[PDB]
């Protein structure tokens, strides 16, 4: 079937993005960074080596739940359309259309994400392992784009791997309120949440002893010094995984090791991280069952399935608009 991808942001749009985010953030106090920035190549290599971890529970745990209830996921959708909050590119995308396809039903993939490149090439191999399907990519960020998702037919939206623990809950909730405003009713969301658990499995899984994560949050430092002309000294900063109990969330900070001057030439701008300093770049909120259904509904939603795998580890819910 036929393939589109509508780019709708520009081509220097990840660049001022970045400039914004790295002078603003670096001004607060903590200090703190986006996690969007971990994902330049090397980035996600060392993400996909993460999702294989021991440690690293949830990708295993939200495949198990897919493998056991993504026909029950199509059956209660009944979509024709899915449209994949994220770039297509992992076997849970598989389970998803092969269990839309086994119904008879699956007509259309939009797959909606910010790299033109990884869409593009998702879109190709989708066409290649799917006749039948047209493929709808849609190059755009949440802030904006979200309208932009073709309409008509009936969606099952996705939005996996507790990413939306990325957002904290005042941003959560203006996402999920937007998501189900492009919503139209009998249209669906499966979400993947990560849950609250003992407190050791969690850090454990943010710092795996290998430095693997260790690895891919010093690599924001990477990124910054190679894109906007800075000079962190990345080996001075330690990865430093810490579970919140008050906002039930891991975060992930680096922590300067002796006092820093980093110069960042793009922006002509000077920052200071006193010995011991901690710089936050990402927070990973941790869900409870019947908080994540309050959140949908919330938003407009209407949870219909709940599911866990079966150590109580994550979460699936379908809501239904
Ligand atoms: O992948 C995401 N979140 C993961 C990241 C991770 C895994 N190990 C360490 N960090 C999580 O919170 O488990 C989302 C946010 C942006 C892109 C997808």
């Amino acid at each position: 079937g036929p393939v589109s991808v509508a780019n709708h942001l520009g081509e220097d749009a990840g660049h001022l993005a970045l400039r914004r985010d790295v002078y603003s953030g670096l001004q607060k106090t903590p200090k703190s960074l986006p996690p969007k920035w971990f994902y330049d190549t090397v980035g996600s290599e060392l993400f996909d080596q993460i999702t294989r971890l021991p440690e690293y529970y949830p990708t295993r745990a939200e495949a198990e739940i897919l493998r056991a209830r993504s026909a029950e996921v199509a059956s209660a959708c009944r979509a024709d359309t899915l449209v994949e909050l994220g770039s297509g590119t992992s076997e849970k995308t598989r389970m998803l259309l092969d269990a839309l396809r086994h119904r008879g039903s699956l007509r259309r993939f939009v797959p909606f994400d910010v790299d033109a490149s990884v869409l593009s090439a998702t879109a190709t191999a989708i066409q290649r392992e799917y006749s039948g399907v047209e493929i709808n990519a849609v190059c755009g960020d949440f802030e904006e784009h979200l309208t932009e998702i073709p309409r008509g037919g009936r969606r099952l939206f996705v939005f996996l791997g507790s990413t939306i623990g990325n957002l904290t809950p005042g941003p959560r909730a203006q996402f999920l309120t937007a998501l189900a405003g492009v919503m139209r009713p009998g249209d669906s969301l499966l979400l993947g949440t990560d849950l609250v658990k003992d407190a050791a499995r969690l850090v454990r899984a943010y710092d795996d002893p290998g430095g693997v994560t260790a690895q891919f949050n010093r690599n924001v430092l990477a990124v910054i010094n190679r894109e906007l002309e800075a000079d962190f000294d990345v080996d001075a900063f330690q990865h430093v995984a810490r579970w919140n109990s008050a906002e039930e969330r891991i975060e992930m900070w680096l922590r300067a090791d002796g006092r820093q001057r980093v110069r960042v030439g793009a922006l002509d701008l000077t920052v200071d991280f006193d010995a011991g300093e901690e710089m936050l770049t990402e927070v990973s909120c941790k869900f409870r069952p019947q908080a994540v259904g309050a959140e949908l509904a919330a938003a407009g939603l209407h949870r219909i399935r709940w599911w866990t795998d079966e150590a109580g580890d994550f979460g699936l819910s379908l809501a239904a608009k």
